[PDB]
């Protein structure tokens, strides 16, 4: 449970995910989430940057410092690479975004971990056709077939959600419309009495125009252009098919175990807007990226329920999570006379065989020191090795063979207090670590072909206090941590879509994390947060000022989120929800910021029961009050083309006809 977990941890709904949402972007519907920061880019190929406490705002795209698993999948990758596009928000039962690193039972994070379980086929057997039209030509439909045939506790009881959604639009940006066709189906069969198997089959294709970022003069002057993306042709394909077994027994009464594994394959291509002058260096890497990265894990877990002078729940096991990426790097133009012709792959320019792989036993206790006091006590020895094989050596560019290993202790710790059976206090340490990834090892500043080996790994240490009381239906819970990073990976600088980056000797992030859900007399539901993160520098990451005690770029000092939804279980529902974004940062000096904004969205349906029918309609809109804002910033462009312009009042139409057999 939320309020008995001795950590920050926020559970949001899939059915209220889906509440009059797009379910397009997980943004729609994490927003409440404290600590967690989702910056919309109005860009499907870089796509939504994730941050949870302000690590994984440097991440350029996907998302970073946030180990994120989907259905037992790691959408992060070994080097920490992450991506929430593979998500299918028609399907998620629930995310439960975790913050801080204070479980041995994930892999390291600097930020925290969000695990986005896909809703189990029950009965009775429905198929749902959702569809959604918005602003901009947004449009949204799927298929989902979710039933079971049985209660799922006798052998042979099969479970099943099958999701597949079609999604298009023509962005709000210009060079910024996008397709993701997303396929999601979860398996489950009981073996016996002991054991149930899972499948877990995700898809995910999309063909996604980058807007690229703006200066503010160009934010300002028009939001919707798109020079760059226009010149460049900035694209972003993506082709991620995986698969997951989850085999779950109970050994003994006080025994169980669980092995995960899973194997997929990401095809990336990404057009970038890099000019042809920095590319004519041998050295350069080119403007178009086509990635491969087949992934494939094991985690054998097993969970004993013993009494140790005191009841303890120890849950040890072994991770492994390989990566292998053929990854190659090609000219973003062809010469038609002496002048580039961008949005083309044009001569190989880099061509390597990278290997990322951790292994990482753990454990985590659980031990009962009274009926009021909980300690968890938990340490994952994280081992990632990477190699990069170097395929591509020509007259100044040579072999860039190299490799890493990083080794970590990463011990987590929490001593929770029930102050009554409503309220608990907990004190959580906790050590989280983040190796840089394979993008991030690629590109040196200095321009020298190689990876930036010099990168370190960086290590934060959080404490944190916090209180989940129950308030009747609903939980308050108040976070207060600080976390200091040595050598927390930043960017160093960005031009074209390309980044460097280089290691903050030290930051530091005290924060806290109000939230309040709350459900009220006749269908009301009050959904409020208010994030406040100092993070800022300890030490200079300027090359040519005293950063010292500056705002990391790409974190808001003060989130807020507050909504309230008349939603009964049939008839007209509606809601509101105010959205406050503090002012974020776009670079190391602080002088480049995005506005704070506040965002009120407004939603309206009316739900139809007719036996086994149902059909939800609604109407949307958000920014009600058409707020000129930026919903995401690109940190230390080296072109000050930092902003990235949101859209404004925007108004979506959603369906849902969902029958039950
Ligand atoms: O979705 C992906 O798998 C993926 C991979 C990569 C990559 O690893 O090169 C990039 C991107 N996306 C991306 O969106 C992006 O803007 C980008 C820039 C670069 C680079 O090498 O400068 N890689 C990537
Ligand atoms: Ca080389």
């Amino acid at each position: 449970s939320e309020l008995d977990t001795p950590a920050a941890v926020s559970v949001v709904d899939g059915e209220e995910m889906r509440l009059a949402t797009p379910r397009i972007n997980l943004s729609e519907s994490l927003t409440g989430v404290p600590g967690l920061q989702v910056q919309n880019r109005q860009n499907y190929a870089q796509d939504l940057q994730l941050s949870i406490r302000g690590f994984g705002s440097r991440s350029t795209y996907g998302i970073r410092g946030i180990r994120l698993y989907v259905d037992g999948i790691p959408a992060t990758m070994p080097d920490g690479q992450g991506q929430t596009s593979n998500i299918d928000l028609s399907s998620v039962q629930n995310v439960e975004v975790l913050r801080g690193p204070f479980s041995a039972l994930y892999g390291n994070a600097s930020g925290g971990v969000m695990n986005v379980t896909t809703q189990t086929g029950q009965q009775p057997p429905t198929i749902e056709a959702s569809s959604y039209y918005g602003s901009f030509g947004s449009w949204r439909y799927g298929l989902k077939a979710t039933g079971a045939t049985g209660d799922g506790t006798q052998p042979g009881d099969v479970d099943y959600t099958v999701s597949t959604t079609r999604f298009t639009t023509h962005g709000y940006r210009d060079h910024s419309g996008a397709q993701k066709n997303l396929a999601n189906a979860k398996l489950g069969v009981r073996i016996d009495e002991a054991s149930k198997l899972s499948l877990i089959f995700n898809s995910v294709d999309i063909k996604a125009d980058d807007p690229g970022g703006l200066t503010k003069a160009e934010w300002k002057a028009n939001p919707q252009q798109a020079p760059r993306a226009e010149q460049y042709d900035t694209r972003k394909t993506i082709k991620q098919t995986q698969a997951g077994l989850r085999y779950e027994r109970s050994l003994s009464s006080r025994d169980d175990m669980s092995v995960m594994m899973y194997a997929g394959e990401r095809e990336t291509t990404q057009y970038q807007s890099i000019p042809m002058a920095p590319q004519l260096n041998p050295s350069h890497a080119g403007g178009v990226i086509t990635l491969q990265r087949h992934y494939q894990g094991i985690d054998s877990r097993w969970t004993h329920r013993g009494e140790l002078g005191v009841p303890v729940t120890f849950t040890t096991g072994l991770n492994y999570e390989n990566m292998s990426e053929n990854r190659k790097g090609y000219n973003n133009f062809r010469l038609n006379s002496g002048m580039p012709e961008y949005g083309q792959k044009g001569e190989l320019r880099r061509d390597e065989r990278n290997l990322m792989w951790n292994i990482d036993p753990y454990l985590q206790t659980q031990w009962q020191l009274s009926e009021k006091l909980s300690l968890d006590a938990g340490v994952r020895y994280s081992s990632v090795w990477f190699d990069s094989n170097d395929h591509y050596v020509t007259p100044g560019n040579g072999d860039d063979s190299g490799d890493a290993s990083y080794h970590k202790w990463l011990p987590a710790g929490s001593l929770k207090y029930a102050m009554t059976d409503a309220w608990n206090i907990y004190l959580a340490a906790g050590r989280g670590f983040e190796t840089p990834t394979i993008n991030e090892l690629s590109y040196r500043a200095d321009g020298q072909s190689g990876m930036n080996l010099g990168l370190k790994p960086s290590t934060n240490d959080t404490i944190e206090i916090g209180s989940k009381t129950r308030i009747g239906d609903g939980l308050l819970s108040l976070a207060l941590f600080q976390t200091d990073t040595d050598d927390e990976i930043v960017v160093d600088s960005s031009s074209g879509g390309r980044t460097t980056y280089k290691n903050a000797g030290k930051t530091r992030r005290q924060g806290a994390e109000l939230a309040w859900d709350q459900r009220f007399a006749g269908d009301f539901r009050v959904n409020a947060s208010w994030t406040w993160l100092d993070a800022t520098y300890r030490s200079n990451v300027c090359n040519e000022q005293d950063c010292n005690g500056n705002r990391m770029p790409g974190i808001a000092r003060n989130m807020g989120f507050a909504s309230i939804g008349y939603v009964p279980e049939d008839g007209w529902y509606a809601g509101t929800e105010a959205r406050y974004m503090g002012d974020i940062m776009a670079d190391d000096e602080n002088t480049a910021k995005a506005p704070s904004y506040t965002l009120v969205g407004l939603f309206t349906g009316y739900k139809y029961n007719y036996h086994n029918l149902t059909v939800d309609l609604f109407g949307r809109v958000d920014n009600l009050f058409d707020k000129e804002y930026v919903g995401s910033v690109i940190v230390n462009e080296s072109n000050g083309r930092y902003y990235e312009p949101s859209p404004g009042r925007n108004y979506g139409v959603g369906m849902n006809i969902a029958w039950r057999f």
